């Protein structure tokens, strides 16, 4: 039932997931100025040399990009992080315009779109034993904002138009996540929930300061996609974002000062 039109969106999927208006809720505002600079932090590792990618598959809410996560090839440790989680997909969330699309938001700023890339803990075993739990997940949110094109994100556009329409899948083989990263690791911390139903809270996110740049043709590409399915009336797949949601009782901390 669940989408984010008028009769289906953010508004109403309390009533079929009721943790929706829960304690630990993502996305958030980020207040830079409140956010505390924590010397305890370890550095973050992000060991992407050996990622497998395997496909793409427009899901009537984003696309997702699938991993083999079978063994320990792209994994994210250090920083918040106790143990070594592994990189299962990504996805976007993005806007019908370029001032909004980001799901989290810093000092009340929208970016034009955010990159999630989602990893879950190996002592869980699988990802669905993991969403089960308060430390299963760990979430590397990425901002994007309209500049300059990113070359290393041009082969997913490449391929949008063999998904356009929800339940399409396309093969989807040695795609290098690196090439989506910033310069900078520097990032804010905090644990939270994931931002699509079930809305499980089961987060740890760490989200990077410095945003990447993409151009103007690539997001113009990702507002092509249908939330439709093949052969039904055309839904433009454009704002498809919860908004932040209460900081309750949750401290961001800081990777820099
Ligand atoms: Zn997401």
């Amino acid at each position: 039932h669940w989408g984010y039109g008028k009769h289906n969106g953010p508004e109403h999927w309390h009533k079929d997931f009721p943790i929706a208006k829960g304690e630990r809720q993502s996305p958030v505002d980020i207040d830079t100025h409140t956010a505390k600079y924590d010397p305890s932090l370890k550095p973050l590792s992000v060991s992407y040399d050996q990622a497998t990618s395997l496909r793409i598959l427009n899901n009537g809410h984003a696309f997702n990009v699938e991993f083999d996560d079978s063994q320990d090839k792209a994994v994210l440790k250090g920083g918040p992080l106790d143990g070594t989680y592994r990189l299962i997909q990504f996805h976007f969330h993005w806007g019908s315009l370029d001032g909004q699309g980001s799901e989290h938001t810093v000092d009340k700023k929208k970016y034009a779109a955010e990159l999630h890339l989602v990893h879950w803990n190996t002592k869980y075993g699988d990802f669905g034993k993991a969403v089960q739990q308060p430390d299963g997940l760990a979430v590397l949110g990425i901002f994007l904002k309209v500049g300059s094109a990113k070359p290393g994100l041009q082969k997913v556009v490449d391929v949008l138009d063999s998904i356009k329409t929800k339940g399409k899948s396309a093969d989807f083989t040695n795609f290098d996540p690196r090439g989506l990263l910033p310069e900078s690791l520097d990032y804010w911390t905090y644990p939270g929930s994931l931002t699509t139903p079930p809305l499980l809270e089961c987060v740890t996110w760490i989200v990077l300061k410095e945003p990447i740049s993409v151009s103007s043709e690539q997001v113009l590409k990702f507002r092509k996609l249908n939330f439709n399915g093949e052969g039904e009336p055309e839904e433009l797949m454009v704002d498809n974002w919860r908004p932040a949601q209460p900081l309750k009782n949750r401290q961001i901390k800081a990777s820099f000062k």
